[PDB]
């Protein structure tokens, strides 16, 4: 794979396909990366960071079941009585097996940054004229072991999310659109924006892609990492039209449900993308590029 | 509670206790709080950054399960087949349990940041004289929900972790019981060295019940032992780690100087940058 070689500069090993510890060098391109996508942060957009976890109950309402049940990193722990816990645990000092102890609990590994906001601005009453904006930011987690660089299971996902009225929703990813290709056009990066659809689970996931893919519900902006025929998406622009807004009864200025849309950025993948590009020695990266990312 | 308050500028609810979204102010303090460990790392440390998972049996190789196995987030998903994960789905839409058809992964969320280190450093065969110094961190996990915002189950976790002989770790333990030390009282903190585990206690909730915001943990050879990692004399290496909690440090700051930092004195906001 033409990613492999970066590996011994960027990561470590810890023992699972796609979770790796990052090295000081990685770390402060992911840091610099992130600076950059908060300088262009509109007015008005609230910033909020997100842990790890998420409320089960919330992800499960978000309707994330249905379309990717085989990528979802649920909480399980020992919920058991003293006894049970006690048996558990002795059963594995015996050299057997304590898991069949567990039992899920009322929380879920993140698999997108972005669910999270809906509920919480649902709480705050109707949606003022222009909507509300908010820059979200989280460790998500997506059930896909790989051995490529580009495909993790622990990853970090920047995002800007609008929820409003249709035409603030649309505005905001055209806007959004323009800037994303301005960001990879002044980091040195090769891409293309294409139409996408989302890996939908199963025999339904099929027909789901295949509507949004016409609908144009999701563009992609793709870096050629591996291969040109196949590059990676690195950032993605999603209008989920009313579904959230439905969910969560989130109302307009105009009291119809709200539509909502957001612009991501997967770090990790926009980190190895750089290092692709332009190697593993920061002094040689091209002027223009140290510049945008505060080096000099 | 005295910190109840505080969590309006801080914090939003995620729907579960000890699971909050962090506001841009909170956030900027633990940044500060962030950068200024690290302007205290000795030289010659390797700075590793840890995602919120880890390998399961690396976990149950260190103890931990024997320790605090309530504690213990364990990573779980659908490994089924396509007809079985549709059928779960099915069952949730039809008012009943999908959870039955989940089973362990090979991750755990990590409870403690230092854990993965030991095997990285078994692999790089025996430790030079000296022995070796690791800058790690982590966001953790411990099932112990609880409404009081120094009591977190999603929580970050800062470590420099010494790894040698008996002598290197406790020398290690001396110089950060005194640099600890030196960075709470710098951040113009209230605390007590107390409880091998040393902890620096700051008084949040109150003064009767102090919290720990940081702790030296000496783990004798046990890493050593379990990861094959044998120090410049060829013996089981011994370990020892200072930590800092993220975010009962933020919090400590803003319950000790409050939620205005434009009030806060200026040799703490000087040393935070500000
Ligand atoms: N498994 C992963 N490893 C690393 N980064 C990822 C991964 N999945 C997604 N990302 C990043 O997070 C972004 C937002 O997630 P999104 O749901 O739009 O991804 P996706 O449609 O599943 O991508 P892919 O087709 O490659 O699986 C992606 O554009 C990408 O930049
Ligand atoms: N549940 C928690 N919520 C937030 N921060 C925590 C939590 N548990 C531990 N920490 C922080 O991580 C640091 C190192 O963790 P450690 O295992 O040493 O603490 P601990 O003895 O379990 O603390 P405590 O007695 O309060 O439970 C602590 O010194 C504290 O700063
Ligand atoms: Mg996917
Ligand atoms: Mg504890
Ligand atoms: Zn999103
Ligand atoms: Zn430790």
């Amino acid at each position: 794979d033409p990613l492999d070689h970066l590996a011994d500069k960027l990561f470590h090993s810890m023992g699972s396909d796609g979770v790796y510890a990052r090295t000081a060098l990685y770390e402060s391109i992911v840091e610099r990366l992130a600076a950059l996508i908060t300088s262009h942060r509109e007015a008005g957009t609230e910033a909020l960071r997100f842990p790890p976890v998420m409320s089960r109950a919330q992800l499960e309402k978000s309707g994330y079941l249905k379309s990717f049940p085989n990528l979802l990193g649920c909480v399980c722990g020992l919920h058991g009585t003293e006894r049970e816990i006690n048996a558990a645990v002795s059963r594995f000092d015996a050299g057997g097996d304590w898991t069949t102890s567990l039992s899920p609990a009322d929380l879920v590994l993140s698999p997108a940054a972005c669910y999270p906001v809906y509920p919480i601005a649902a709480s705050r009453g109707p949606l003022p004229k222009g909507g509300l904006r908010f820059d979200v930011a989280a460790d998500c987690f997506r059930r896909e072991p790989s051995k490529h660089l580009d495909r993790l299971q622990s990853f970090r996902m920047r995002e800007y999310v609008c929820i409003g009225t249709p035409d603030d929703v649309s505005d905001f990813r055209e806007r959004w659109m323009v800037r994303a290709q301005a960001i990879a056009r002044d980091l040195g990066l090769t891409f293309r924006v294409d139409y996408a659809s989302d890996p939908f689970f199963g025999r339904v996931g099929q027909m789901k892609a295949v509507s949004q893919k016409q609908q144009q519900l999701k563009f992609e902006l793709l870096i050629p990492l591996r291969s040109e025929e196949q590059p990676t998406a690195c950032m993605s622009f999603n209008y989920h039209r009313e579904h959230f807004g439905t969910t969560w009864g989130i109302q307009d200025a105009n009291g119809e449900p709200a539509h909502t849309g957001c612009v991501a950025f997967g770090m990790d993948r926009l980190a190895v993308a750089m290092f692709h590009t332009h190697g593993t020695d920061l002094s040689a990266w091209p002027a223009k590029v140290r510049d945008i990312l505060g080096l000099q």
